[PDB]
């Protein structure tokens, strides 16, 4: 059922790498080198995703060669997603998906590993893995490997629910959405491209884990809200809330924006707590998190990926300013880390 999106609140300014044209050229030449398409129409659709632009908005100060290298990960993701999930009217079986997806996880870890059957664009996954990780630090490569595996595992969970034709509970959605969207992998690629790496102490600290998870969750709720209208021409926050509260998709909208603002409000409180004492690496991650929030909104409605959904405008204030913890025990612990 059709929904009316509400305006988005974001207290950060738009930002974009001033060498975007060069970044996009490197990416289009790479798309053609590895032929990440079966026909000219697929090629045009892949370029129209503007994966280089969203990374360039997240990395406005990074070397354009390195922004191009990490954007290959997103172009590969889009190309492979469109292929694997458009493979017949019958939903992909988890038991068929799992043996393929662990092979892709292995190639992200160690591209010298090869298999008796490989899907198209596996050569491209090897190439982008070497391009991204060869120049990185050992610590950055360890983060790349763990976050890629977590995203592949999360994709598996989405396949499980699609096979069952079922909708997860709101608590289970709020636990897993950060994994199904791969935002930890996104953050790992920001570190590699921009040249930062958290200390083990910071990365493990419960306040920084709450910062990363709250940011990952609200960013992917924005993704869900932008992709709904287009997805309706066929596990979205709208569908999950509608089932949870036994209400219509339109009735779910104010609930979705309340959850969005409460999680982004918590993110801002943790940001305010951590910035004063933050070292150069945590400062760089927080900057990347701010730029990603704007990047999703500024690219999401102009990109051909997600008109089906007109930009609903900018909110002069958040939709929900309550500082109280959300009543979802998978994520309620985040509110314990506020100083």
């Amino acid at each position: 059922s059709a929904i009316e999106l509400l305006p988005f609140h974001c207290p950060f300014a738009a930002a974009v790498n001033p060498r975007l044209a060069e970044i996009e050229k490197l990416c289009v030449d790479w798309i053609d080198e590895f032929r990440l398409y079966q026909d000219d129409a697929q090629r045009e659709r892949l370029i129209a995703t503007k994966a280089a632009e969203v990374y360039a908005r997240a990395l406005p100060n990074a070397a354009p060669e390195r922004v191009a290298d990490v954007a290959k990960w997103l172009y590969w993701g889009f190309a492979t997603d469109d292929m694997v999930y458009d493979n017949g009217p019958v939903s992909v079986r988890a038991a068929d998906f799992l043996p393929l997806i662990v092979q892709l996880a292995r190639i992200a870890d160690e591209p010298r590993s090869r298999f008796g059957f490989e899907i198209p664009y596996t050569d491209a996954l090897r190439d982008l893995t070497v391009a991204i990780t060869a120049p990185a630090t050992p610590g950055q490569r360890i983060e790349w490997r763990s976050t890629a595996r977590a995203w592949f595992f999360g994709m598996s969970w989405d396949v499980a629910y699609a096979e069952r034709g079922e909708i997860p509970s709101l608590n289970d959605y709020l636990m897993m959405r950060m994994h199904t969207g791969g935002l930890a992998s996104w953050a790992a690629t920001l570190g590699i491209a921009d040249g930062f790496e958290l200390s083990a102490r910071d990365a493990d600290s419960p306040a920084v884990r709450a910062l990363l998870e709250s940011w990952s969750t609200f960013a992917l709720i924005i993704n869900d809200l932008m992709s709904y209208a287009k997805e309706i021409e066929n596990s979205n926050i709208i569908t999950v809330i509608a089932r949870e509260l036994s209400c219509s998709p339109q009735e779910a909208v104010p609930h979705a924006y309340s959850i969005l603002d409460r999680i982004s409000g918590l993110f801002l409180r943790l940001r305010a707590d951590l910035l004063p004492g933050a070292d150069q690496n945590l400062r760089a991650l927080i900057a990347g998190m701010e730029h990603t929030w704007r990047a999703i909104l500024d690219w999401g409605f102009t990109s051909a990926r997600y008109p089906y959904q007109v930009f609903p405008g900018w909110a002069e204030q958040p939709h929900d300013t309550s500082p109280d913890p959300l009543p979802y025990p998978a994520i309620a612990w985040w509110w314990e880390q506020v100083a």
